């Protein structure tokens, strides 16, 4: 066990590229949990995901959940935008009964109920009505909620990620060489202040930051996407052997500013995997090919190697 902890960044990094910065800060707060120089009545993480979307918040926390519980399915999501009134609360508790399928529970105590090894993410994280924090702020206190039922549900074991991009504006700046390391997790901790209450923040184990991707970053995300079909192509001895500029060709049109890299794999799907079966089926591609897969003014081509 020891050895997937001190190796924990690496661990990471299989699934999530670049963020070092974030990565380590995640790393170092798990490695204070365990060990233990922490609040044992306390989740083993609190984190505060700041950056823009699309750059790997939420890999990560998949990531995280798949490395510390042994899978994806080990992480909780909660979206906060539907989460943003009175008809709150009651859903993260399930805070009848009389009122509608309490009979059935709160999402987030059944969720951490059934499952109390895992990684629970609520993104939006300001949307969330002000109702809603005191319920997250004693999940952070004694790590115990007691739902509705007067069932008390143990979060000692999990690890809460919280998610907002409140301070992005801001952190498009110190990218610009400006501000270095730390700086920006300071000047953005001013902004937080002032959404935010201090009771709050200061139970957060760490407010980590997010950076966008480059272009050379984006590509090895587009490398990755591709496994499944790599794979699956594989099956029929079909290999699919890429170009720089096709790489690039991806990323162009897979990558939104604001959007991130979320638009990619369909992007994928319509530029790469639609053109391809055709051919697949209409034979330009037969079983065990080397695909030499590449781009033209009408967007990407696909050439196979004179046979021999
Ligand atoms: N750092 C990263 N490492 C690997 N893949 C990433 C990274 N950032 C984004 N991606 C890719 O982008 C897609 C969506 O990323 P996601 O984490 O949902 O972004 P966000 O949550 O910020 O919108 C995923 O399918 C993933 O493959």
């Amino acid at each position: 066990e020891r050895e997937k902890l001190l190796r924990l960044e690496e661990e990471l990094h299989k699934r999530v590229v670049g963020q070092d910065e974030a990565i380590r800060a995640v790393a170092d707060a798990i490695r204070r949990a365990r060990a233990g120089l922490k609040d044992p009545n306390r989740p083993i993480g609190s984190f505060l995901f700041l950056g823009p979307t699309g750059v790997g918040k939420t890999e990560l926390a998949k990531t995280l959940a798949a490395t510390l519980f042994d899978t994806e399915e080990a992480m909780i999501r909660i979206d906060m935008t539907e989460y943003m009134e009175k008809h709150a609360v009651s859903r993260l508790i399930g805070a009848p009964p009389g009122y509608v399928g309490y009979e059935e529970g709160g999402q987030l105590t059944e969720a951490v109920r059934r499952r109390p090894y895992s990684v629970i993410l609520f993104d939006a994280i300001e949307k969330a009505h002000p109702d809603v924090f005191n319920i997250l702020l004693q999940i952070l206190d004694d790590g115990r909620l007691t739902d509705s039922h007067g069932r008390t549900v143990d979060f000692r074991n999990t690890v809460i990620i919280l998610t907002s991009n409140l301070g992005s504006p801001l952190i498009l700046e110190g990218l610009q060489k400006g501000w270095p390391y730390e700086r920006i997790r300071d000047e953005v901790f001013k902004v937080l202040q002032q959404h935010f209450r201090p009771e709050f923040l200061n139970r957060l184990d760490e407010i980590v930051v997010f950076r966008p991707l480059t272009k050379e970053q984006i590509r090895q995300i587009v490398e990755i996407q591709l496994s499944y079909l790599r794979a699956r192509l594989a099956e029929k001895r079909i290999s699919l052997e890429l170009t720089e500029a096709a790489k690039d060709f991806l990323a162009e049109r897979g990558y939104d500013p604001v959007f991130g890299a979320r638009p990619l794999r369909r992007v994928i799907q319509r530029e790469l995997e639609t053109p391809l079966a055709q051919k697949i089926l209409a034979g330009e591609v037969k079983e065990g090919d080397r695909v030499q897969v590449d781009v033209g003014p009408a967007g990407l081509v696909f050439a196979v190697p004179a046979r021999v």
